């Protein structure tokens, strides 16, 4: 995932997994 500050259940995850399957 990607800190966005996204307050506060970071479920972008799936977009911003640039470190992640």
């Amino acid at each position: 995932s990607r800190p966005l500050i996204h307050f506060g259940n970071d479920y972008e995850d799936r977009y911003y997994r640039e470190n992640m399957y």
